[PDB]
């Protein structure tokens, strides 16, 4: 069309940090159409978008937030063929040296298995990790944010990532 198809932004939060990240994403998409959803209210609307941004903090040794984890079977019922998905994780890379932003792995594996494309892999430069489960092809499988230790890097990390994924968006 004349403009990008609407972007569906789906997030969860326990203590509110992720809300702020979503607000930053929305600001960078100020002039583009988006709709935002908290997956505590379910995931069914993911079916309705071709362009998606899925956001989760990490808990429980590399899991996504419970509202995502509880919906993984419903998520896997969706046909992701033709969808273009960016993944955003929040975590603490120093306190969780083997599970930083691990929650996005659960989302990645479902999107790919159900026919979707994941875009916006990011460099591991400037991050610390002992082991990871969120690398493919030498890159992190999404945007990895650390508001506890690297909050000053978040705005540029998000802005650069949004610019990249928009190039693949429908
Ligand atoms: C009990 C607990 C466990 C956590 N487990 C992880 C983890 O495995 N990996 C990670 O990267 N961050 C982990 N974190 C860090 C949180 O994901 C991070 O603080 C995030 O910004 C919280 O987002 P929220 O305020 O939106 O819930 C953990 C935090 C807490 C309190």
């Amino acid at each position: 069309g004349s403009f990008m198809k609407t972007i569906g932004i789906f997030y969860a939060t326990l203590t509110g940090t992720t809300v702020g990240i979503v607000d930053e994403i929305e600001f960078f998409l100020k002039k583009d159409d988006f709709k935002t959803f908290n997956v505590k209210n379910g995931v069914k609307e993911i079916e309705n978008f071709e362009n998606l941004i899925l956001v989760t903090p990490t808990y429980q040794v590399g899991e996504a937030h419970a509202a995502w984890m509880n919906n993984l079977k419903k998520l896997e019922e969706i046909d992701f063929t033709g969808k273009v998905v960016g993944l955003v994780g929040l975590g603490n890379q120093f306190a969780f040296g083997e599970s930083f932003c691990g929650g996005i792995r659960y989302l990645y594996d479902i999107v790919v298995k159900k026919g979707g494309k994941v875009v916006g892999f990011t460099s591991t430069d400037g991050y610390h990790y002992e082991e990871t489960s969120i690398i493919e092809n030498g890159k992190f499988i999404g945007l990895a944010l650390d508001e506890e230790n690297q909050p000053n890097l978040t705005p540029k990390r998000i802005g650069d990532w949004i610019t990249e994924i928009k190039k693949e968006f429908k």
